[PDB]
């Protein structure tokens, strides 16, 4: 439980924000400061009872504020937390109520926790990469299978984009528990598991763009119109 260098509550509200009965979002942080490599930001309609999902690309082409544009991956290495928020609600300008930083080893423990999470492989080249990923290691079959933490930490490792895989494995996990570092109480996140354990719907949106490598470092330049369609969508979303 530690608490963000900018209040009690995001300062892109203007509102007074109440956490049991407003829409709200959550950025889940994956580390391997060091850089973030899973990015993903769910925004939660509380009135319609929905999640939308969106992986931001971790070489995704932002203003990291303090460091001018740079890849998203960079701001947790340069500012922890607290600069990935910052760039998250500067670059989509809503806020980022909840944060949640978790690293390998918290993630493969909370999967074999749950006894494993229900995945459909459907492609041989992913289960031949993941193969060859963890030296043979992790075999993979295709169809309906429930893996355990090893296997599930490879599925997302593996480089369907990785965020898609990242938000599949996500919501599996949500759904396997309905059978790491963040910035609420324990007892605010219990109280948030009913809601978010029986959502109506779960979606997802993306970021499109292009390769962007003047200089021989990559980055992924983010489509304008389909940037300005996601935030007015997730603005929406969150009431705001
Ligand atoms: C699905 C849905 C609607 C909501 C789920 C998220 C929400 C809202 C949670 C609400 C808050 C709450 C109560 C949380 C309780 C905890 C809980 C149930 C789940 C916590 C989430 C969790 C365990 C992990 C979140 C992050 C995720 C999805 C995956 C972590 C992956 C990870 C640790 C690391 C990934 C690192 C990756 C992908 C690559 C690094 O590999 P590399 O560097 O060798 O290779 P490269 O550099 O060449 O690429």
């Amino acid at each position: 439980h530690v608490s963000l260098a900018r209040g009690e509550q995001s300062v892109k509200r203007i509102k007074e924000f109440d956490p049991g009965k407003d829409s709200f979002s959550v950025l889940l942080l994956g580390i391997d400061q060091a850089r973030s490599d899973a990015n993903v930001l769910v925004t939660f309609n509380r009135k319609e009872k929905t999640a939308k999902m969106l992986s931001i690309p971790r070489d995704a082409y932002v203003n990291i504020p303090g460091h001018g544009y740079d890849k998203f991956t960079h701001a947790h290495a340069y500012g922890g937390v607290d600069l990935t928020v910052k760039t998250v609600e500067e670059m989509l300008d809503i806020p980022v109520d909840y944060v949640v930083e978790s690293n390998f080893t918290a993630f493969e423990d909370v999967v074999n926790e749950l006894n494993g999470v229900k995945v459909t492989v459907k492609s041989d080249k992913v289960i031949q990469q993941i193969k060859k990923d963890t030296k043979g290691k992790v075999v993979l079959q295709k169809g309906t299978h429930t893996l355990d933490g090893e296997e599930a930490l490879a599925y997302v490792r593996t480089r369907l984009l990785r965020g898609q895989r990242q938000m599949e494995v996500l919501s599996a996990i949500i759904d396997k528990s309905k059978s790491l570092k963040m910035n609420l109480s324990l007892k605010d996140a219990i109280g948030l598991f009913p809601f978010i354990t029986s959502l109506k719907s779960v979606e997802s949106i993306q970021l499109t763009g292009y390769d962007y490598e003047p200089a021989g470092v990559y980055y992924f330049k983010l489509n304008q119109q389909k940037l300005q369609e996601v935030k007015k969508e997730l603005q929406n979303d969150l009431g705001v």
